[PDB]
């Protein structure tokens, strides 16, 4: 069977799968069509079952860097803890919402065991193509279901565990698509101050009275992003002074594309905040404050300059010390900016300004898309910054 | 200035431009936010003005195949006729809706004159990068505005001219993105029967009483897509019999990717129709008919087999006659299937089944995304089929 024929048919089957899923979600979004949620959950359950059957055959036939695998395993284990909580709820409160968690837990176990023990190889190329493309778009549809459906201890625990589930499904979908295309072919002192201020702000918030806490969160974010922009810009300036060939790797290219694709969520969130801020300021209202406009423009500019710095640092006496201290300072700053959203410091959802401009559903869906991508971006940047720091 | 630095900053600026536009459209979609339509029209007017300023500088500094250019010129001239109609309306019925049509007409004139007389070149690479990426995302935002806002003779003419405007903006955006990435680097008898039946069905419909006309449209489409699937499949079978190396071009790759990206609209439309059909059939209702389910599954399968055939025909005595007659038959069938939507035979919008399942706004937006892409697909396939027919 010709290779191109399969590279094309696999892609068409996968795209049709995604568009059928999107069609069912559109029928659901209406809320007056016959299509109800349990039909979507059943569709995705069938799409997870087929993938389990495929991976089972694959493991039957197969018998006859670490940063991305450890990240996938830890996000899959958080997703599994969430599923265990959902199975416990179902058992206590007893149809499709009981059978979904169990096929989801089996799907995550099989998918971790597959990603870990996968071997690149040759006779079975159509099988691998159609199965990886099924896995990619089943994980995308699961990401979409999570983003659309999240709009005693069973309510307090999901709040903390949903971002990692959504981030797990988009991440594994990205890695599986990357695997499809290739078938058949002083700085420490500042860093510590950053970590301490982060953990403090988080404890303060989660103990909380509350408006002062969110104000403290925004002031922290603004100061942190300003000093980060300064660090990355000084790194770029030291690069521009020391004119070097700036030439030469698939891994480096994947890293660049992931680093720039993980920022779409935060950029959308920042531009929604800026649009709401200027719209409300047009009314000549007392509500307009410059700590949300500044914090959003600094979000945009900080992740732009950081992306530029990391990419220029990967494709490339006092300059060596200056780059070491800049890389360590940004390492610790990105850790400090990852700990806040991860540990429940997500105060954006209750913002009354973007809830009144965009509506509660649109704002919470934008945040559900953005905050998981933000966590991924921050920790991918931490990995890239350590890799730069070692060179 | 390093090249990568610019390839990256251009992409980040363009992505931020797109996300700011999407944020303004989200603020508009709510319908209760301060953001009203004239603010979007003004944003896009600024984004067209900046592009005109860029192209003016570019033409100042520059002094010191044909299928895709003729297609762009003819779709730009239809868009210009639409803009002339809008300027005439404004003049008769007299703020932002008057200044938008005129900057849009200037933008289309400048953009045609730019695409025609563009030269690949070297000192000014950052300028070209930032300007082509501005053009790509300004054309995308114009596509989005058209798709979202279309949801005496000034009402009858836009109905016929809007699909070509939307198709023009997505097409020119695609070509400009393709231009960005490369900076600094018997069958005739059946075919005639097809053409005659098309023109007949169209005249019948536009003269119309009406339910029989839409039924005739669906029966025509079903028979035509069945015989097309048979033709493409027989071509693929003749290929599979004659085992050939099936090896070896940038143009061929662009053609394949455009041919498969133009089908997303039709596939989404077909899967929405299938989801609505099975949802209504679940109620055990008398409305369920198999001429909409069949016509949708045939849409999906026909464009899959056609894509496969064209791609296998580009990357590659009675077999030669059989392939000539198959290519000519599909040439004329795709012309017959392009003439119906182009000349006003668009009966999908008034479908009560997908209007009740998905809602009128979601269905009309899905059709506004799909029917322009469908026209592009059909005529791109006609071009590819003639190119195959000559070899
Ligand atoms: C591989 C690439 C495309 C990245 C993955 C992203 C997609 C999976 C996204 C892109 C656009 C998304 C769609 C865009 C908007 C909608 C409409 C939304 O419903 C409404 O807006 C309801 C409208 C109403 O209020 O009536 C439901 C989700 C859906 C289908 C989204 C589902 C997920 C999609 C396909
Ligand atoms: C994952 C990477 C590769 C791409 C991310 C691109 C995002 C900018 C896209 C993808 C999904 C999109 C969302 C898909 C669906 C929705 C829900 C939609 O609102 C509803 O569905 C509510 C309807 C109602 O309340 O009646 C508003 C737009 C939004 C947030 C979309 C905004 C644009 C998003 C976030
Ligand atoms: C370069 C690639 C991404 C192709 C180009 C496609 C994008 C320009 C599309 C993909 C998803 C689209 C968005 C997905 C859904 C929405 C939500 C829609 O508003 C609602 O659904 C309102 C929700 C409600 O009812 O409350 C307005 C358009 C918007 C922002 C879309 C704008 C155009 C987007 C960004
Ligand atoms: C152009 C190529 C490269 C990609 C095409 C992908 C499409 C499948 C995406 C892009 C734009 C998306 C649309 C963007 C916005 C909308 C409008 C949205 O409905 C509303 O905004 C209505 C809100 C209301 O009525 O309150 C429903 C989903 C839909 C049609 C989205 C469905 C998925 C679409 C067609
Ligand atoms: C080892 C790696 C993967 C980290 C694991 C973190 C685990 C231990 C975390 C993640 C989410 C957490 C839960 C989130 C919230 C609640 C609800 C509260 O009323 C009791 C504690 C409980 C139930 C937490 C227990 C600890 C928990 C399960
Ligand atoms: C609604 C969302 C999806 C809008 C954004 C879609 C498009 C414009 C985005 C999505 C991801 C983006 C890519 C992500 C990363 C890279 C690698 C970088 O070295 C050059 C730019 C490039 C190649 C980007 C180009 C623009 C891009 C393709
Ligand atoms: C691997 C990483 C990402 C795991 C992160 C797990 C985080 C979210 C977990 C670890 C310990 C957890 C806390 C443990 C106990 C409590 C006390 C309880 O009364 C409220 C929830 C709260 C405050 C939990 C919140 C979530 C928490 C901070
Ligand atoms: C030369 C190429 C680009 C094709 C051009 C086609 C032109 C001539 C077509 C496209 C749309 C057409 C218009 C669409 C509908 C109407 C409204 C009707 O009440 C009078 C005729 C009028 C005003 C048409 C005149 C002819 C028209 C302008
Ligand atoms: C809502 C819409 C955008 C969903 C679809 C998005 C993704 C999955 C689609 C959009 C366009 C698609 C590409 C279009 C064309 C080609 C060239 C072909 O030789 C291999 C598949 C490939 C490379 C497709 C892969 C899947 C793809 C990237
Ligand atoms: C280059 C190609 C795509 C141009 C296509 C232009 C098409 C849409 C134009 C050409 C001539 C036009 C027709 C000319 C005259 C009339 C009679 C009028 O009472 C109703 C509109 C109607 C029936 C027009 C409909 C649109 C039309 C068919
Ligand atoms: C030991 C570890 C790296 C795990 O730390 C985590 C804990 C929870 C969630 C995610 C991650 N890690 C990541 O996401 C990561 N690391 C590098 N690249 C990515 C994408
Ligand atoms: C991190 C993300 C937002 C994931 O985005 C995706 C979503 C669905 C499918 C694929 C991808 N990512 C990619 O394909 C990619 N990223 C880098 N290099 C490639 C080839
Ligand atoms: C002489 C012509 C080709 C023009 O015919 C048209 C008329 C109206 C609208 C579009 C087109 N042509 C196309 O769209 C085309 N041709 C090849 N590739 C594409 C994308
Ligand atoms: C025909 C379309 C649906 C256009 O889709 C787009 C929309 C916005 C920007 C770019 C593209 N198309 C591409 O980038 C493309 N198509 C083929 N090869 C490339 C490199």
């Amino acid at each position: 069977y010709p290779q191109k024929n399969a590279e094309l048919l696999s892609a068409q089957y996968g795209t049709n799968l995604l568009l059928l899923g999107v069609s069912v979600m559109l029928a659901l979004a209406a809320q007056s069509g016959p299509v109800k949620e349990e039909h979507l959950l059943s569709f995705i359950t069938v799409l997870m079952l087929v993938q389990l059957v495929w991976m089972l055959c694959y493991m039957i036939r197969r018998e006859r860097a670490s940063w991305i695998r450890g990240g996938l395993t830890m996000l899959a284990l958080l997703s599994l803890i969430m599923d265990a909580f959902r199975i416990g709820y179902f058992v206590g409160y007893h149809a499709a919402l009981g059978v979904y968690p169990i096929v989801h837990a089996l799907h995550t176990i099989s998918q971790v065991h597959f990603l870990w023990f996968h071997i690149k190889d040759k006779k079975y190329e159509t099988f691998e193509r159609f199965g990886v493309i099924h896995a990619v778009f089943t994980n995308l549809l699961l990401w979409c279901n999570g983003v659309m459906s999240e709009t005693s201890m069973f309510s307090t625990s999901l709040y903390y565990l949903y971002p990692f589930n959504i981030e797990y499904h988009i991440f594994v979908s990205a890695m599986l698509f990357v695997m499809w295309k290739n078938i058949g072919r002083l700085g420490p002192l500042g860093g510590l101050v950053a970590l301490a201020s982060s953990v403090s702000v988080l404890v303060v918030y989660l103990i909380h009275m509350h408006e002062a806490a969110v104000s403290m969160f925004y002031y922290y974010g603004v100061a942190m992003m300003a000093c980060m922009c300064v660090g990355s810009g000084t790194g770029l300036l030291v690069y521009r002074m020391e004119n070097r060939p700036m030439d030469t790797n698939p891994a480096r290219t994947l890293d660049t594309e992931l680093l720039l694709a993980s920022s779409l969520g935060s950029w959308l969130m920042s531009w929604c905040s800026v649009v709401a801020s200027v719209a409300e300021a047009g009314q000549k209202s007392p509500s307009f404050s410059w700590t949300s406009l500044t914090y959003s423009l600094l979000l945009v500019l900080e992740k732009c300059i950081q992306n530029l710095f990391i990419v220029e640092s990967l494709y490339r006496g006092r300059k060596r010390q200056i780059l070491k201290n800049i890389c360590m300072f940004l390492f610790m700053c990105n850790i400090s900016l990852w700990i806040l959203p991860a540990f429940g410091c997500r105060p954006q959802y209750d913002n009354p300004l973007e809830n009144e401009t965009f509506g509660t559903s649109v704002w919470t869906t934008v945040l559900n898309v953005a905050i998981p991508l933000n966590l991924f971006y921050r920790m991918h940047s931490v990995a890239s910054l350590f890799e730069v720091f070692r060179k």
